[PDB]
């Protein structure tokens, strides 16, 4: 471990050398404003503050214009000719947010622009030079030159010795264990590619040793029916410790051991493993210790150039049927062998390589040379497709390194929203230094948003009972390489989340009349914090808070008593910061639901379908606590139904009247109704595919602009289970009347269109969810959960039949009032 850590640190300094503090492109010192490229790149109004002008210039821009020419248009308003105006010295930033628009991207591609348009709120930018932009987070020269802190040989293929090891003892047993358990045993399993190579082997059941209740001694030899020369390089031994009660046996802990170390040497001699149960226990397994070191050597390369082969059409039809399948999921055994034999015909369809590798008959050393030979004459995959190659089922390091090399094509903006799965895929790298971790660290060096999100994600990952140590090394590398500016900023944000969490705990423990007073008094400590510190908001680190608005702070009087934290912007050009902080309930599953909704939205927008979706932020900042974006001027459907229900008996006019009071004019009410149509279509498709069937008056929320969204994702992937529901007031808003109109047909067409656009990306959604399996969410625990989503996506069906299917889902959701529609 120490020597692996040292080699890791050497490599990481080598990675640092490639990001000097002088290069502004990779060391900007500011956040980049996020972008999601949208097709068909319509006009909007933008107001731009300019130095020397008392009023900002306001003018109409083409949504499809790049930020560069928009800067020049703003410069043209103030100068008659740009001959001696330093045009390249200028940037645009969002008013009140320390994020900079990206020059080479369309104004319409930027998320801030897109939200403002959905919102119809003022686009308020500011023109300045790089010199005036805050670059406090930038790395110094100091940081660059600082160090990072966190005899004979036998080739393995010639090694005939059985794999064998002696499970010797476990040291450190607790008093609670001695009282509750008589005896103990280990179950030993041997795995590669996340799959058992053989039946697991169970040890004898022994009690605590004589005159030692902290010691469990087995001194037992365990032999597996395999030789050293048959072990894949990435073979892992799993030891799970069990306790049989004295008064079913229950699992006390688990350790894993790689059979080869990061330098290809076979594990030899005594080896100590550590398992935690809350405390640390030490297992000792003794491996054989011959007079020679055994090293793994990969088979030697095949050089081949493979256009020159048979053809046929009974076979070629079946083959292209396999290639265009949704995924490798559920691929039958016959299909696997058929594809494997025909694999060299597939070379002009790169994104089917994961199917091909999943159809390999085995990963025996002898069969590796022909796989490797294929892999290095294979075309580049698209990054999203290469995700599958980083899942558990592909442990081979050539495969994974090659997948990371294909991943390098992905943009930072796309990668930012996929980081959770990458952090999880770290668990399938057996060694500390890997292509993948260096890729992630490299991206975090060149982009502050990626570094910030990686920070918070690794910080959750630390609570893993099995992988926490590895994540500590990775997080220490991120913090080391990030520089002192970023480090002190993250420290301020960490202290802020701790202080806010303390306030929330005190508020919940307090009750009734002594609760808001407890709030106000407990916020004193955070007020002190701001008195000595200006702090970036962890949810959106481009917002700088200087002070707490103690007056507007309150609680929501709901389950888990959430805090409404109101903060003063440090920028006068910006507006208040309002975030909810919540303690008690686990926000990671809400984060996964939100991320899936965001990815569906991205997919739609890339195909030119804008369903006007509400995409709000949520950040787990610890064990069962975090902070959540607050969508302004929105209320739950029941709240609307009942506040209307005191004045009316109409059954179906509450939502329409609610929207009418905030959109009185006819143009404004039609616009709000249209927003409702589109956002509701998006919500229905998401409800069905992601299996969120807990929808009810309290779960669905509606914004005064007319946009509908979800806020609670308690039953997520609950496909056990009218998938969604369309009560009559929603139908009234969509129709505009009490009878069906062409607006309902537009809603049905929008739903089916979006549904098919997601069915086309079934592989991405299956891969994005399986990569989250090992994160430990209660109800994404197996590949079976993925099967339910795939069945919902109906992969085999055509787009036309899928349209028919979803249309009848809609009319099922309409219930009794579905008689009135065609």
């Amino acid at each position: 471990q120490n020597d692996e850590v040292a080699a890791f640190c050497q490599s990481i300094m080598k990675l640092k050398t490639k990001f000097p503090y002088t290069d502004h492109c990779t060391n900007p010192g500011y956040l980049l404003s996020p972008v999601t490229v949208q097709r068909n790149m319509a006009s909007v109004k933008v107001s731009i503050e300019i130095e020397g002008l008392q009023l900002p210039v306001t003018f109409t821009c083409d949504v499809s214009s790049t930020v560069e020419i928009i800067i020049m248009q703003a410069l043209c308003w103030v100068h008659d000719d740009l001959n001696q105006v330093d045009v390249g010295s200028y940037i645009l930033k969002v008013c009140g947010q320390e994020e900079v628009l990206q020059n080479n991207h369309c104004l319409g591609s930027h998320e801030h622009i897109q939200n403002c348009r959905k919102w119809d709120t003022e686009i308020k930018l500011q023109l300045l030079t790089l010199s005036a932009m805050c670059q406090n987070l930038a790395r110094t020269a100091e940081d660059d030159e600082a160090p990072v802190d966190l005899r004979n040989i036998k080739e393995a293929w010639t090694a005939t010795e059985q794999l064998q090891f002696t499970v010797y003892a476990a040291h450190g047993i607790s008093s609670n264990w001695v009282s509750n358990y008589e005896k103990y045993y280990l179950i030993c399993s041997l795995s590669h590619n996340g799959k058992d190579l053989f039946k697991p082997i169970q040890s004898k059941k022994v009690g605590t040793y004589k005159n030692a209740a902290y010691l469990i001694k087995w001194d037992e030899l365990i032999i597996f029916p395999i030789q050293i020369s048959q072990l894949p390089l990435e073979s892992v031994l799993h030891l799970t410790l069990f306790g049989v009660l004295n008064q079913g046996p229950e699992a006390l802990g688990k350790v894993s051991l790689t059979l080869f170390d990061f330098k290809r040497f076979l594990t030899c001699g005594t080896k100590l493993a550590y398992l935690w149960t809350s405390e640390r226990i030490v297992l000792q397994v003794d491996f054989p210790s011959p007079a020679f070191d055994i090293i793994y050597t990969s088979p030697q390369i095949d050089r081949n150039i493979i256009k020159l082969e048979t053809l046929e059409s009974d076979i070629k039809g079946k083959l292209l049927d396999i290639i265009h399948r949704d995924s490798s999921f559920g691929l039958s055994k016959e299909d696997k062998v058929f594809l494997w034999e025909n694999r060299y015909y597939c070379l002009k369809h790169p994104n089917c390589l994961p199917k091909i590798l999943a159809s390999a008959p085995n990963w025996k050393w002898a069969n590796l040379a022909k796989t490797y030979s294929l892999l290095h004459q294979w075309p580049p995959l698209c990054p999203l497709a290469a995700l599958e190659l980083l899942d558990a089922k592909f442990a081979d390091q050539e495969v994974r390194s090659l997948a990371v090399s294909w991943m390098e094509a992905i943009s930072d903006d796309e990668l930012a929203d996929l980081l959770p799965q990458f952090v999880q895929a770290l668990k399938y790298e057996i060694y500390l230094n890997s292509s993948l971790v260096r890729f992630l660290l490299s991206r975090a060096l060149g982009n502050i948003q990626i570094a910030h999100s990686l920070y918070w994600l690794l910080k959750d990952a630390l609570h893993d009972t099995h992988f926490g140590s590895r994540y500590e090394h990775v997080l220490g590398a991120l913090l080391s390489v990030g520089g002192k500016g970023l480090r002190e900023e993250l420290s301020k944000q960490m202290k802020l989340v701790q202080l806010l969490g303390g306030v929330a705990e005190k508020v919940r423990q307090a009750s009734g009349s002594t609760r808001q007073v407890v709030l106000q008094k407990s916020m004193e400590r955070v007020q002190s914090f701001f008195l000595r510190n200006k702090c970036r908001l962890p949810l959106k680190p481009s917002l700088v808070a200087k002070e707490l608005n103690i007056k507007s702070c309150s609680f929501f009087s709901s389950n888990a008593m959430p805090l409404k934290v109101t903060m003063v912007n440090a920028d006068p050009l910006g507006e208040e910061i309002n975030v909810m902080f919540k303690v008690g309930e686990d926000l990671r599953q809400d984060m996964l639901a939100l991320q899936m909704i965001k990815i569906m939205d991205k997919i739609w927008l890339k195909e030119g379908l804008d369903l006007r979706m509400v995409i709000f932020r949520c950040l787990s900042t610890g064990r069962d606590r975090g902070m959540v974006e607050l969508v302004p001027a929105s209320d739950t459907l029941r709240k609307i139904q009942v506040e209307y229900g005191v004045t009316g008996s109409f059954k179906d006019k509450p939502l329409a009247e609610w929207l009418r009071k905030y959109n009185p004019s006819e143009e404004e009410y039609e616009k709000a109704s249209e927003n409702f149509i589109y956002s509701c279509a998006g919500c229905c498709v998401a409800t069905y595919v992601l299996g969120i069937c807990d929808r009810h008056n309290d779960n669905i929320m509606l914004r005064s602009t007319g946009h509908m969204f979800h806020i609670d994702f308690g039953k997520f992937l609950g496909h056990a289970q009218a998938p969604f529901v369309l009560t009559s007031d929603m139908a009234y808003v969509i129709n505009g009347g009490e009878k069906p109109t062409i607006r309902f047909q537009l809603f049905v067409d929008l739903c089916c269109q979006a549904y098919n656009l997601i069915r086309k990306q079934t592989n991405l959604f299956l891969n994005l969810l399986s990569l989250m399996i090992p994160s430990g969410l209660p109800e994404l625990t197996s590949i079976q959960d993925l099967k339910y989503v795939r069945d919902a996506l109906q992969p085999q069906t055509t787009d036309a039949e899928a349209t028919i299917f979803f249309t009848r889902l809609i009319e099922s959701s309409l219930g009794s009032i579905a008689t009135k529609f065609n």
